[PDB]
């Protein structure tokens, strides 16, 4: 049984398409060799850790894939303080020599501000996801990057809430760190009447059938999850008796469109 | 004795893999199992074909203790491969192959009329009901309630099945309200007609089933049924260990939530 430690079991980070992909994949590694697995289901890392705790001790499991990466992540230290084996689906930013399989983010920002400039776009708008999970982090500093690369307004700002992003609402195009984020950024263009890609356009990250039937579809970067998940199956079957980067492609979709 | 559960899911593919529906019920699978000492395995099959011969691999393999299937289908070969080899298994939805099987479920005949009973509150009395492809029971019976409530208060019962997206656009007096049998066929009806500039709910309402961060979220936001999925798999969880340990049908009950795309006409 291998241990699938999610940030969090919430409705707002369950039902991301990236969690379904993910989780496809490395079902797909795993039942090909007679393991089963084992999903956390606690909503705060108070929970979690006590959780993983609970499924260390009792050993109901041999191994854990974290799905996620965050600095000094209480739950890190504790794999490791009882010895257990592990790696991350993401960048490792806690203990050394910890085997991670991640998309190389701050790249995959960068191409898609690139590709955004190259359609004509000089004023580019950055919506970050609240919290401190590494891959964000990448993606805005990817962004910023560029941004500083071609010499261009480098806005980033840290969405809280539904409410939070009303009030913040002029650039070109809006870029948002994940497709949960940009459903809601949708929702607040359309209440306000900013059709889009004719009075704005919008990209995001992870392609899905959310971001292809998004209201309009959405151009985003393709992180393909679910080699993540396989490549994560199958390299933790492995450990039980090194930085793996999957790479990223632009989906062109109606979100966006040459600029003059 | 694997303790081990087996969740046999229709199909892998993306556009029914990501509807949250199945996020949901996982979850609530798992809440059940964690805490009694059960582990998981979930069916990556994309079509019926390579599903049948994954869960006789399985029933052969003896690699699970027991099966939920997370949807029912008239005359669906699994159940008859579950039966001849005389595995435990209950459905989450309506039993309608063997008798005596158990299965949790909505009431989604009443859950239909109960929306369509809704919008005629508001003053619709134009609906049309948007049905998605494939002869799933949870369809048939959303169908059957909104025709069963057009019935009771004579007005049109227009129901269209959509294959593809494409079937969806070129089916483009227009109805007051649409309602669709799921989200995920609600995001592609809200693509549509935002792509032919009809607002919500100036221009046209709409409403669908499964409320969740998809339907809170959307384009504008969509009054939905609430049919609270964890409750529908922490209970299956429950019930199938109860099984395994040591018929019934129980039923979860949806509740309707107003939001943008709906309004008094």
């Amino acid at each position: 049984t291998i241990g699938l430690i999610q940030k969090s079991s919430a409705p707002e980070i369950r039902q991301n398409p990236f969690n379904s992909d993910v989780l496809n994949g490395i079902n797909q590694a795993c039942n090909v060799r007679g393991y089963s697995t084992r999903m956390t289901v606690s909503e705060n890392s108070g929970d979690l850790y006590h959780e993983v705790k609970t499924m260390i001790q009792s050993k109901s499991v041999d191994g854990f894939i974290l799905l996620y990466s965050l600095k000094d992540d209480p739950i890190e230290h504790l794999l490791n303080e009882f010895k257990v084996p592990y790696l991350i689906v993401g960048k490792s930013l806690n203990y050394e020599n910890i085997i991670h399989i991640d998309n190389d983010n701050i790249d995959a920002a960068y191409q898609l501000t690139q590709y955004l400039y190259h359609l004509g776009h000089r004023h580019i708008l950055f919506l970050q996801e609240s919290g401190h999970y590494a891959v964000t982090e990448d993606r805005s500093v990817g962004f910023k990057q560029y941004c500083d690369d071609v010499k261009i307004s480098n806005d980033c700002v840290v969405i809280k809430s539904m409410n939070d992003l009303r009030d913040f609402i002029m650039p070109s195009v809006i870029i948002t760190s994940d497709v949960m984020l940009n459903m809601q950024l949708l929702n607040v263009l359309y209440e306000y009447q900013l059709r889009i890609p004719e009075d704005i356009q919008t990209a995001t990250f992870n392609t899905s059938f959310l971001t292809e039937n998004a209201t309009p579809s959405q151009t985003s970067v393709n992180i393909n999850p679910d080699v993540l998940g396989f490549t994560a199956g199958n390299t933790i079957i492995d450990v039980l008796r090194r930085e793996k980067l999957i790479s990223t492609q632009i989906v062109e979709r109606v979100s966006t469109t040459k600029i003059e």
